[PDB]
């Protein structure tokens, strides 16, 4: 059921042809998510999954795409009886949305590896009957659009996806799974998640996509990996060009993570005449501040990673202290495990490796070393403060003695003469967490009291009896 106008660009013989397609779709009233996702999954399949016979670009003929498109729309139209779900006010009902979600779910293979690569697209759904977690939510939205339900939109946190719909787009519905081992709440609102101030629901500062942002999501979803070691240059270029297209049209304005993904791509392979990755990371951050009350964690993690890879130790630490400043006003809930892992890996692997190198470079005579900069020591402390504050009032603990060992080691990298220059007030720094407040005097002694530090960090009551 494609319109004659959407067919004129075919066949697609090149990356630039795919970009022309997207631009034409984006100039329309409602870009066609089904068409666009089919095309990306097709080309991703023949550039990443099976390159046999590849000479330049896998040609997307209209006969092939139209047949995929027809399989999808026939599956959805046939299995969803809209007449049974009357639409008041030109908005969808919860039962209708649940029904679409059930159709997608019931079409999927009984068993498969749910986080393999290349199972995100409608191509994967049709040819493979497999979708990853967010792919299911995207497919529900695509299905809703092809049934004419213009109110159904994709909602995205930093680690999960669902739908919004209904009067004013105010209703929420779960339509996919989260994580591994969690029992579904498909059909339900996200309101308990928002109420408990978990990271997973961003205190309600999650993204509510319009169609343009749904197009942005599928482009971010492009997966250019051929194996653990190798990426498709063709697909990295396609993703990059598509992201610039979206950028120029205003459509990454409210999409921090997309700005981050574009910055990562620019770092690897910069486009002449475009903003620096650093500028891009900073726009990502300014977008979170403007649209999502600065409640997103990844904007500052994207920045910190870049600074870490380029060994701007001071800037990396600042950025991570910034990520802790955001997290401190959340409660660590069951299901926030991915963010816990990111923080754990930063504190207990990434920072220690950076500081160990810095200590060698210092022994080798560096000037302006992070280890001689009290502002760097304050950032480190700010990072730990936000983590301790995050833990306060949470239903599950964050810190344990495994964290404390690395804390002691990280503090020890800074001489007392540097650590003593940080002014902790009730570089100047204020602690929000009771743990770090109680630590203040230990942090500036010449010799680090390691056991004391550990006690204060884990709030473990006692030392060894014997
Ligand atoms: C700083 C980082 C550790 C590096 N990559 C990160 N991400 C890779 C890109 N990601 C994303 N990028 C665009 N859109 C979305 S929507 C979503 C939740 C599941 F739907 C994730 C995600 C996940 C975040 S965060």
């Amino acid at each position: 059921g494609l319109k004659a106008a959407q067919k004129t660009l075919f066949p697609l013989r090149s990356i630039d042809d795919v970009v022309r397609l997207f631009a034409a779709e984006l100039g329309r009233e409602e870009p066609d998510l089904v068409l666009l996702s089919l095309v990306l999954g097709f080309v991703e399949h023949f550039l990443a999954v099976n390159r046999v016979g590849l000479t330049y670009f896998p040609v997307a003929d209209l006969s092939i795409i139209a047949a995929l498109y027809a399989r999808f729309t026939a599956q959805i139209r046939g299995a969803v009886d809209l007449s049974l779900y009357p639409r008041e006010g030109g908005v969808s009902s919860r039962e209708l949305v649940k029904k679409v979600s059930d159709v997608i779910w019931n079409s999927l293979s009984r068993s498969y590896f749910k986080d393999r690569a290349h199972i995100q697209s409608l191509f994967s759904f049709i040819t493979g009957t497999k979708l990853d977690s967010s792919g299911v939510a995207f497919a529900v939205v695509g299905a809703c659009q092809a049934l004419g339900l213009r109110d159904v939109h994709l909602a995205l946190s930093e680690d999960h996806a669902w739908v919004v719909f209904g009067p004013n787009g105010e209703q929420t519905a779960e339509v996919t799974w989260h994580g591994k081992g969690n029992e579904d709440r498909r059909g339900q609102t996200v309101n308990a998640g928002v109420a408990e101030r978990s990271w997973l629901y961003l205190k309600g500062s999650y993204m509510r996509c319009d169609r343009k942002m749904e197009v942005a999501f599928m482009v971010c979803a492009i997966n250019p990996s051929i194996d653990l070691h190798t990426d498709s240059l063709e697909l990295l270029q396609l993703q990059q060009k598509l992201l610039w297209l979206l950028y120029d049209l205003g459509h990454l304005e409210r999409y921090p993570m997309a700005l981050g993904n574009l910055a990562d791509l620019e770092e690897l392979e910069p486009t002449p005449g475009r903003p620096d990755p650093l500028t891009l990371y900073h726009k990502g951050i300014a977008s979170a501040k403007t649209y999502y009350r600065d409640e997103h964690i990844y904007p500052y993690m994207y920045l910190a990673g870049y600074h870490c890879r380029n060994r701007n130790v001071r800037e990396a630490l600042q950025a991570w202290a910034d990520t802790a400043t955001v997290i401190q006003d959340y409660n660590y809930c069951r299901e926030d495990e991915e963010i816990y892992k990111e923080f754990f890996e930063v504190a207990n692997d990434v920072i220690p490796n950076l500081l160990k190198e810095a200590a060698s470079l210092l022994e080798a005579g560096s000037q302006g070393s992070a280890l001689q900069d009290p502002e760097c020591f304050a950032h480190l402390l700010r990072f730990y403060d936000g983590i301790c504050k995050w833990e306060e009032g949470s239903p599950t603990p964050v810190l344990h003695v495994g964290w404390a060992t690395f804390l002691v080691q990280s503090l020890g990298r800074f001489e007392g003469q540097v650590r003593q220059k940080v002014r902790i007030v009730s570089p100047v720094l204020t602690f929000q967490s009771e743990k770090m407040k109680g630590m203040k005097e230990l942090l500036v002694a010449t010799k680090i009291n390691s056991s004391a530090i550990k006690l204060q960090l884990t709030a473990q009551s006692q030392v060894q009896m014997k």
